[PDB]
């Protein structure tokens, strides 16, 4: 599906009409919802066209002047086409990107007086390696590593490649690591290995290191290979086989396992930071609970690798973020804090200034930081160089001013960079591009905008929880893709703003907390003492704390459901779509956590529409005695005993928000055991696989998804069996993919694997770096000394 | 020598005593002279240390502040080393140019406040083909050939080589080129050519192309392989060696005869241009001649190249200036002027706009032309592609402005680009970079030398009239490599600013016209009608005309000088010299044509002062009868029979400048077959061979210099012989070097084979194009809309 596939001018008239629906100026820019709309009627007059319809239903975007109407299809995933057709002789036109854009560019803000800067990475990027198919963008750690082993086979050389003088590049504390110099060649350390292994062939598996030592100094080993004899025999039969014949597995096992990984930086500069006395400060979300749930796992992890090969080093990880004196109760005014379930762990806060600062009080907006970033840059690279003995093994950039000083810093310090963005808002208003000027007092997009687009250029890997969020789906473009080409006009324009395959981007979900969302079938941790309590809340009854309506009748089946209680999350649909069909009414109860239930007058905040359409839909349809709303918003303990006590008996989690971005409370859920219905649009899609790790469904279409419940409540004498399938699924699905364990091993690889690469392809990257730095000089910083004006 | 040669503490206490006479604080900026300075006293104290002085010799500046001392040093042409010295404790340390730079800037302009942006073509020109030795500067395009065929070698030993395609894209006025199928295939290739020539073997040499014509065209051959089958046989044979074994001599000159070359654009935005009527006009001058001369050899040659390869249209120049509506008395405001003396060669003439423009009627100075120059480029390109045909084949700038606006046309049109500065004014005004805040009201260098690095970085071939221009002396740094690396505080800095060893740099030295300069010695051509006005010239006297020599010494040896009378030219240090030294008074007698002098002032004040020391000097010593002098400017056809008539009646041309850059005027005298003592410093150096070509005079010694002259006087029978060998000398060294004859040929070529060489490479150049327009976009532009406010 193609340019060539507006050869649908076998129905001609098809066509013309279609593009005169079109060509009314009502707006010049359509996107989907308006082009796909005109599809119907024309779809009368004249035909159908099942061709048509699939090409209308690729279009991204379209732009119409004059007799021209300038097209951009989106065929597949993270493939573009640009068209333009005559009104008249309808003639598809193939177009470069950028024609594409200088149309809109002059459609929208009027024709220039001047030349347009171009921003074209495509120079810098040509040569390095992308993947192929798009089925495989999100996991570039093994692309790169059959690309790292394959080019490292020629070794048949001097090799190999640069893995023995990589070898001899990390020191931990001072003290030299694997190698006691470097000689090079690879006949040598062939045969140092040789020989060592021979020695340690005669020595009891469970001598420690402190034995080994001496007489591997001797044979040209500094330590690190191993703590006692056989994990040494370990670590050098892995070298010994990737200097004979490299491969991808091999390689990257051995890579994973250098004892390079010490200190950890990690950015959070926006927002209140801080432990605990989180949950809707001003720009603070689940921001902070991914930030310090990641971490402990984080630390733990680096301990373990590190012991494994008997560095004794304790690993440090310092959250940075901003001083405020102005907090005034909350910890954000304190420099360092220790973090919980953590040894070397500290949030380290940092004061903004001024050119002469002058600490600079109060809080800042992330829409107003762009000015303060490069001077808070510097000053944390003094600090956090001071608090750690010296650079960092790793830096990792928090959501887009996190990677704006992850970049700054990285360049400065020559450290591996990892960005997370989180989110990325350019796709989530649409056309902010293009009509920037309109927006840049609220929401300051040129700034942040250009940030962004600079520091997905610099990272060494990108980390991202979900697929949608770098390529999105066959329907939508994703968040990355977004930066591929557009336009900022009196500004710049971007093409090849960002590779989708390069091999940088890797999905690594988060997961977890363990400690709170668990099985219920585990042996030993339930939290039985609150039992009796979940059970007061339920099947017990009146108001005290936020209710009512007292199922009573309770030897049916549960159906539960937690969330802020808003629209995004659409409680209300699903109390709704459990109000027509008697049929899971008779079937099953439902649970409703979340809420207010009374917003009095005083206070409460936004919605509260949401609370009067759930009172009223629960008066409508004798809802009480049947649903049990309580308006609390829990506890962490409490909330994961719950979880785990609506499984036994054999209860189900039904969330049909709207949409989902990642997903955190899917996975709670399915942690713990339950059944879980959940969303088709977001997160979900990827997290749960329909009819093995739970199910998924349609928000809009509740009336027939309110009779897949149903029909799961009655399978075989009301469903014994399967819900232990889909309850030991998801268990098995949780276990296997989403976990902060898996996510911290995988992190840890990475940074080993990426700085390995960083350290080869390096030189090559250079005039990529002069680039982006004068992007950064001459385009960046007068867009943030624009701000303060 | 380098570095280490400050082992000199070996002598310590020398080298203490040189660095606190350094100290003194006179100045922060040390230069050369005060360098130099600073070695006699102190030099009776303490010792000598040749060492020492070979150290100090090659310092090009140094930067004191604090105990510390920056130095930079040359130890070699084109070679630089940095190092810093501790005043107290004094030990070396060698230095990066960054670091350097880096002191240099927050020492003069102090500590910074943020980051500077460093621009860097390192990254950039790495791998590309380079010189080696720098003896070698400025000889490029042989480099080229040799790299060309080198690479063409191991290419067509694989399967392809671009030169067939090349030869496929060039059509000139419409019709197709050297090729009739578009067949990229060697062997196919091969074979047609095998049959063409097997084909040619049997008609016999002189029959016309227009006959062999639709043979050829079954065979495959468009035409412009010879006019007639002599030639066609030729040139096939050319590519047929070349498609077996190709080699630089072969291959540059089948490059050297493609029929590319129809069209130039000859780009000179600023002065008052015109035919004559221009010398003394603000911003015009001599500068106006090197084009006005050039062209007629040019159009000539181009021509020529056509007419043997059998194509038959119509060559075009176009010299594109600015209109100058107001008249000022000059023919400036006509928009389509023939140069005389060409069949087709024009000045375009093109208005400059404002943003709305509305052409702006006044003369704008050079050092304010900036903001004007890319609305000119718009203008330029429009009127001069309807001008032409088309494209142009060549692209050539001259002077800043020039060469600014022949890089953004020539990146529109896709044309090669040829760059002639004639000058570079960062070296002319010391400090004027690391100042360059203090200039800016004046001049304007903060434009000037950025446009200046994007030009030299942006062209494909840069011609310069002498070696030392590029690459300067042992001493003396040149005029492109100071922008090798230089600091502009609080715009930039620039490392890598060119490479001088880029085979992009030829020397092309232009000469003669030729029409006019002429050897004495002509079987016709000569101007008799002048022949008694000569003599009336010198040998007359007093009121009758200007005045005051009266000579009376019949058959006396003629010396003589033409100038302007200002300080540089020097005429002051000639008859100075002249009169100090009585065996040169007795030998010869000295002719001076220049000044207005006559009256001082009326006219032309005020640095025409130097007729003070003219007269002063004239009178004492007793002047006259021994020296004639003219007030008169000399109209050029008769200054021609002037230097004829010098010789035979025998006599010498002397040219006492202080420094001359080229030096036409010597040129002119030794056309005219006038041995000519000329200054060693400058270009002269280069266009002389002493005592073959001429005579190199330092005129600093006069003693010395009139010594010389009066030994060159006093040979054989009076030099009957050897005045005659120095003659045949300069004539046959200016017919083997500078004529615009040979100019042309060598221009034709370098644009054919750097055309290729554009056409082979520019792929690869495509990120140093990116990274130049981005540095045009975000620091030209703004730069030059601060003018403009």
């Amino acid at each position: 599906i193609d340019t060539l596939a507006t050869c649908t001018q076998q129905n001609r008239d098809a066509v013309y009409t279609l593009l005169r629906r079109y060509f009314t100026a009502n707006r010049t820019l359509l996107l989907q919802s308006d082009l796909r709309e005109g599809l119907l009627q024309t779809e009368q007059d004249c035909g159908q066209s099942d061709m048509l319809r699939a090409f209308v239903f690729r279009l991204q975007e379209g732009i119409f002047s004059s007799p021209w109407a300038y097209l951009a299809l989106r065929p597949e995933i993270a493939k573009w086409e640009f068209m333009r057709i005559h009104q008249e002789h309808l003639i598809p036109e193939k177009l470069t990107i950028s024609e594409f854009l200088k149309f809109k560019e002059t459609v929208v803000k009027g024709e220039a007086t001047e030349s347009v800067l171009e921003v074209d990475f495509g120079p810098f990027n040509r040569g390095f390696p992308r993947l192929k198919e798009s089925r495989s963008i999100g996991q570039g750690v093994i692309f790169l590593n059959r690309k790292l082993s394959s080019e490292m086979f020629s070794r048949i050389e001097a090799g190999h490649t640069s893995l023995l003088h990589f070898l001899g590049v990390h020191a931990i504390e001072g003290q030299q690591l694997m190698f006691s110099n470097n000689s090079h060649d690879i006949h040598a350390v062939r045969n140092q290995l040789r020989q060592a292994l021979e020695m340690l062939e005669t020595l009891d598996g469970t001598t420690p290191w402190i034995e080994l030592a001496p007489k591997m100094n001797q044979l040209g080993f500094a330590p690190g290979w191993g703590h006692n004899a056989n994990r040494v025999a370990e670590t050098m039969n892995m070298l010994m086989d990737i200097l004979e014949a490299p491969s991808p597995s091999a390689l990257e096992e051995f890579l994973a396992c250098i004892p390079m990984i010490s200190r950890l930086l990690i950015l959070s500069p926006h927002g209140y930071f801080g432990q605990d006395n989180v949950l809707g400060l001003p720009d603070t979300g689940g921001q902070v609970v991914y930030i310090l749930d990641q971490v402990r796992a984080l630390e733990k992890e680096m301990h373990d690798r590190l012991q494994l090969q008997g560095v004794q080093v304790e690993p440090k990880i310092l959250i940075v973020t901003r001083l405020i004196p102005d907090a005034g109760d909350t910890t954000c005014n304190q420099r360092l804090e220790k973090v919980s379930g953590c040894t070397n762990t500290w949030i380290l806060r940092v004061p903004f200034r001024k050119h002469n600062g002058e600490i600079i009080p109060h809080w800042i907006s992330r829409f107003e930081i762009w000015p303060h970033l490069e001077i808070f840059a510097g000053d944390v690279e003094r600090e956090a160089l001071a608090e750690l003995g010296g650079h960092p093994d790793l830096i990792i950039g928090n959501y887009s001013d996190g990677n704006l000083v992850a970049t700054l810093l990285s360049r400065r310090l020559g450290v591996t960079q990892c960005n997370i963005a989180h989110a990325l808002e350019k796709t989530k208003y649409l056309h902010s591009d293009i009509y920037w000027q309109e927006n840049e007092d609220k929401y300051h997009f040129s700034c942040q905008y250009t940030a962004d687009l600079l520091a997905m250029n610099s990272a060494d890997f990108i980390v991202t929880s979900t697929y949608q969020e770098i390529a999105g789906t066959r329907e939508a473009e994703g968040q990355y893709e977004s930066y591929q080409a557009f336009s900022m006009p009196d500004l710049y324009r971007v093409i090849h703003g960002i590779d989708l395959f390069d091999p940088k981007f890797n999905i690594v979900s988060p997961g977890a907390n363990a400690d709170i969302y668990f099985p219920y079938s585990d042996p030993n941790r339930r939290l039985h003492s609150l039992i009796p309590e979940i059970e007061s809340l339920i099947f017990d009854d009146a108001t005290n704390l936020p209710a009512r309506g007292y199922l009573q009748d309770p030897d049916k089946p549960l159906i539960f459901t937690m969330a802020r209680l808003d629209r995004i999350k659409n409680i209300t649909g699903l109390v709704e779509l459990y109000a027509a069909s008697p049929r899971l009414r008779s079937l099953a109860n439902l649970v409703i956590v979340g809420g207010k239930i009374d917003p009095q007058h005083s206070s409460d905040h936004e919605e509260q529409e949401q609370i009067h359409r759930m009172h009223q839909l629960m008066d409508e349809h004798e809802l009480d005695q049947q649903v049990r709303w309580l308006g609390m918003r829990l506890d962490k303990n409490l909330a994961g005993e719950l979880y785990r006590y609506i499984a036994d008996k054999r209860g189900i989690f039904v969330q049909p928000a709207l949409f989902e971005a990642f997903g955190l409370t899917i996975i709670e859920a399915m942690a713990s055991g339950l059944p879980t219905f959940a969303t088709r649009y977001g997160g979900p899609l990827e997290i749960i696989q329909n009819n093995r790790s739970g199910f998924h469904i349609d928000p809009n279409q509740g009336a027939a998804t309110a009779d897949l419940i149903a029909d799961f409540f009655e399978k075989n004498l009301e469903n014994p069996q399967e819900w232990e399938r889909i309850s030991q699924g998801a268990l098995d699905r949780v276990a296997s993919r989403y976990t902060w364990k898996l996510y911290a091993e995988r992190m840890m690889t990475l940074s080993r694997i990426y700085g390995f690469w960083k350290f080869v392809s390096g030189l090559e990257r250079e005039e990529t770096d002069r680039y982006l730095n004068m992007f950064y000089h001459l385009q960046f910083r007068p867009l943030a000394n624009r701000l303060a004006h």
